[PDB]
């Protein structure tokens, strides 16, 4: 049976305030722009709408210098960090952003077309672009959380699909890795292996998987180390109706309509999708830029950090405005304009600003207490007196072994947090 | 003379978790697809806008295990779960998704007499698709909730119905069964037998039933074991207005207007009808995920669950992406494009949670209380000493005999029911 | 000197409940559609867009049965109903309509026209519809409810109305009688007498005399019998932006624009007129299916039903939802699409339910006090021991002399009057 | 070890207010208009969506007459003003204003085009305009407040830019001067030196810097002297979905479409930017016109005025209605029209109104006292026993030596403090 950590986690009265530096990363928000074809390096594919999962790396307690080592006693106890108070500090301003496709599977309007449109010609694929739905959640644990998608099912022997005949869906579970993309309107799959035309979604999701968070799962998770903090916001709404260029696959059955005469004697495209549309973006519902304060988590696991570490999974679409540069080709910058003469770039910016307040605690290893631990994560117990389950995934790593503070009076997080307490 | 239950049901301060694994369900969102056609099993279709009615069935608490069999006496009283905490969760991600008609009857824009359409032909029906009406609803009780619709009166044998005339209207109650379809800002009807066209409305409710939950008659209902409890939340608007082709039954009073000349000798269409749009979708304004607990119900049921039983009737149309699917009918994946050789189809998925915390109350059997529940429903002693009065009709059945657990600690809804309890 | 009721009206403890079954009604929202020309019996005008005014009957509490015939003394006093609940009911989903005119008088787009328009020659009527301001109001007293709206009084003997120069502009009070129209965004007046094009708004207040309560008035009244009880709630904005085809009566002074040449050498039309439109129609800003307490009232009758009558007067544009109905002219149904061979009809629904909780109430007759309600209202004295000033005018009869009951705890208005009042 | 000032300066009972005139301005809101060239002086450029930076001065308490010069001890101790209250009053009324560019580098509409678009020639510019992004804030400290923007990255002496290559990027810290331009939803970048088309914003931003201001660096300040007053309010959304002219830098990779023929052979644009536009501007929102009052600041300095300085940054653009002058050639002003016998001008109005409550407060000059300002600000010791660091940089100075006066009852704000205090 699973046991509340404030039963065997006693807590202190000693804090600590840790804050990363400033995160800044930017990149092109379509697609990575490979290394040396023209310039050096390579830019990264730096979005508004890719989950940003930082691994905050904690200093060990147990081999960590204390105010005074008398807190507990080091051969019947061990210490852990648990963590009190959370501000992620967002830097650009507020903006929207649009992605899109230069041939996107557009057939036509659907919404109120004018009369009739094209036939099923080919290529009728058009240029377009849309602003996404409008996201902001925050996680926290310490494990990655997990996220959910639709992929193709499996290929049993049974029934060999025909081929051009729809494949089964099964949904599946995985850790939310940094750059991983959110649902963005289109709902939550893997475009990649789902959609051969590769022209049914915008350009950065279009050989991508989108991703969603599982809630569910996460919340009935029996430990709860995947979320102990769980803050979301999203909004959006149906900008225009949309065809789909192609035949259809499940033929409309004749006791739905009649019959017509022409172009009406068979039934057109019957698979719409709306282009979704975060609506206006306001300061007022804004989610970050505030603290936090983990009072008493949901879950089992009331914030204590195993393993030293914390996972803080964060998306944030309220700040998308995506910079335009462009060069000339010509060195004096003619008089006379010339659009071929000069190269459009793209640029995004990512700044992040992470701030924590901590809290040492204290582990009694009794018996019995212990073979709790053996049983909810062994390794616990073996760093304590190697390989780690998670070095196969991507993480935006940010280490605070050398930031953690004793005088919260000195930050920011640390006035708001002594205020708060009172 | 109807009594509360609170006067012949005796609570325990015995509380049992109950909660189903996870509910899903994947389909068509506009026809279910005969199968074998291509592939093997049929394609269900699962829409956004139809009725789950879950019928949930419990363990009979005499025939149960109880953690102290001197919580009664077996030789006078009977037990009976009482509902007290509810949550409904769900999985997909907030979306729109869009319904339509290859053949819509749409004879053209009322809202703004635009500029002219380009059709050779008399058939003027466009591909039109819409955004439905924006509702969420949910209805606890131990008995079906009770819905109305508008069908075809009962043609009386006195005066005939001469072909093409209107028929008159019948408001008729009925049982909401799972699969149902909701108002989707149409109205509520029997669109299958009011329109002979087959092409007023999108093709999911085309030939089916849109039901409204008849609240009126279930707050007078006697007992009150039909609801114990509602939330409701509907919003939409008029995004476009059109005209209906055909000619119109009822002349328009010659003393409404001005005869002119041409075309404009005679009156038009006069039958106009909005194509509905739900607005923005947030998650500020979202009913479900969150727990609600039944301090005290509306009617004189106070969550008392009668034959063990219970039905939770629920609509939840903030979540209707329809994924879009494509596979080519080629093997090697041709590198030029052409539309004829993608097959498109169209998915919708339905992934639900189902949660709930049960009290154990006690019944004394004395000469009067069982007289009443004779007339109550005489069904109820017949049990404690078979055919079922709804096995006629089609429910999603959750079976919780073996899910019921004491400790309420190991689940999520069964924290926050002890932090809510104090 | 107009008293407070509350100090001549002496309350008991006494409560009733009373409610009617379900008031129902459909028809044509447009207009009615005389008897027997397709069917027997009249369609009566039904739409959203007109005040439902019922008229409440109530028992003559004196010759009632009562709990206890001592709870006044019959030869010294009589006793009075006196509101202190009500619930008005809707049944019908949220729903928007539309209304239009075959013919309405829209010159050009003048919101932001392409560049000139047609020439102003002779009919250019368009078939346009439009979804009305939306409004809800609730209103009780024992009177009916007055109403204004503008008409053209009469030509005085000394100056004519010449045949074409613009009428004098009279406001006129009036009883507001069940089935009149309410104000729609264009204005409370009566178009059949200020418009003879019969054309310049939608079909359903084409003819007809839209009125608005004269809430100033009825609050300035001395005894506040018109209402002691007053909810509203509208909303709109400007859809569409349209001139006027016709010759301008008021000539545009020439000291406000610049001549030209061509057609712009002389000014167009300067009648602009707006399309009215309710925006979202949502269930969090409903106004029924919701109890409220009369606790005290703001005139100085408190809710005191003289002449054991009670008027309600509602509106509810929220649900406007018209039912689109299409027979086929042929019986077995043709294959082959074809408008001219289905009738289409246009069919609405207004469903309602009325509940109240009264309170018995007793007036002591003594010498100044038979005077005082001589001055108020001779007539009630004359009951207490013939004509009535309202049976010219129509309402909705509500009897409710046999569904009055002691017992609120079989109600659901009662539940919640009991639970309300401790 | 930083110190809170509320640990070394003493404050008194004693309370000023002081007020500026009428702050106000008004010119082009575009560029500035060289003098001479039609009329004596310049226009210099006013816009809505610059920041207001004043720079107030306050008198030299110390040797400053006092209501009574025995409140300190001039022997050890020094005086220092401690801001209390501020009201930052706008004048003209709430408006819209737009910004647009002759020549701006729109390709094409990629929001819904009605297919395909114009051939990539040249010069396919056209004149549009957009407002913009809706921004309130304001800012107080003893020292100006800072700003970030992204600049060309400085030239790698070992990677030479090839012409045409894209620059990199390096976010760049600035004092927020008076005029700087804001962010108006294009992103903060140097368009002069990112941009040289000149044609990719509209022209009041073409040229210029926008600035943004750094909150992240300003809170993490040691000492807080910056801002110890922030109030912020932005919203916006994407109005129209744009399309790029030029080549593009970055090449999309093959692996992320199917080739077509003719012209969707190669693909198009691929570098979209929405216009900005804040939504409704209304009075509920304001941030304004209301008085604010310091009761403990953010940083370590609360409202220490050191210096006896102030920098009030403001930034308010719901007040951007530009007004628009016409005078005629013609002296007679003719009775024809012509548009080339009008010169067009536009012009903004800048309306400001400053109001302080100052208090009083005292230093004791002790050892570790003068040696702490000795490290935190030494200059700020050598006013009280010259040259300027922030002479170089434009403000709007206002002198308020001559304006503070002891009884507040005569002033708006200073009966507001009264009430306010009790």
């Amino acid at each position: 049976a699973v046991v509340n950590t404030d039963d065997y986690v006693t807590r202190t009265s000693i804090f600590y305030h840790a804050g990363s530096s400033r995160l800044l990363t930017v990149g092109d928000p379509y697609f990575r722009v490979p290394a040396g074809g023209g310039n050096k390096q390579d830019i990264p594919k730096v979005s508004a709408y890719q989950y940003r999962v930082f691994r905050v790396q904690l200093p060990d307690p147990n081999k960590f210098g204390l105010p005074d080592t008398s807190i507990y006693n080091p051969e019947t106890q061990r210490l852990v960090w648990a963590c009190a108070g959370v501000e992620i500090g967002r830097g650009q301003p507020l903006g929207v952003g649009l992605s899109g496709h230069p041939f996107y599977n557009k057939l036509d309007d659907t919404e109120s077309s004018h009369a009739a449109t094209s036939n099923v010609s080919e290529d009728v694929r058009d240029n377009v672009s849309v602003d996404y739905k409008q996201t902001q959640l925050c996680i926290l644990g310490c494990a990655p959380a997990i996220g959910e998608h639709w992929a193709k099912g499996t290929a049993s022997k049974s029934r060999p699909l025909s081929q051009g005949d729809c494949p089964p869906l099964e949904l599946k579970n995985t850790v939310l890795e940094d750059g991983d993309m959110v649902d963005t309107g289109y709902g939550a799959m893997d475009f990649s292996t789902l959609q051969d035309t590769k022209c049914e979604v915008p350009l950065d999701i279009c050989q991508s998987i989108c991703k969603y968070p599982d809630y569910l799962q996460m919340s009935a998770d029996p430990y709860g180390d995947s979320m102990f903090f769980c803050l979301r916001r999203e909004q959006l709404f149906a900008r225009h109706f949309w065809n789909r260029a192609g035949t259809m696959g499940d033929t409309v059955p004749q006791s739905l309509y009649i019959k017509g005469t022409g172009m009406r004697a068979s039934p057109g495209s019957c698979v719409y999708s709306p282009s979704p549309s975060g609506s206006i973006v306001t300061s007022d519902s804004q989610l970050f830029n505030k603290p936090y304060w983990l009072h008493k988590a949901q879950g089992h696991n009331n914030g204590v950090c195993w393993h030293n570490q914390l996972f803080v999974t964060v998306v944030d679409t309220t700040r998308s405005t995506n910079l335009t540069i462009c060069a000339s080709t010509q060195s004096p910058v003619p008089g006379q304009y010339d659009a071929t003469k000069f190269k459009q770039y793209s640029r995004h910016v990512e700044e992040y600003d992470l701030q924590f307040i901590f809290q040492l605690c204290t582990i009694t290893l009794t018996a019995d207490v212990m073979s709790y631990i053996q049983s909810m994560n062994s390794s616990i117990l073996e760093d304590w007196n190697n390989k780690d389950p998670y070095d196969k995934l991507k993480f935006w790593n940010v280490d605070l072994k050398e930031k953690f503070s004793l005088d919260l009076d000195q930050y920011p997080l640390g006035r708001k947090f002594l205020v708060q307490a009172g």
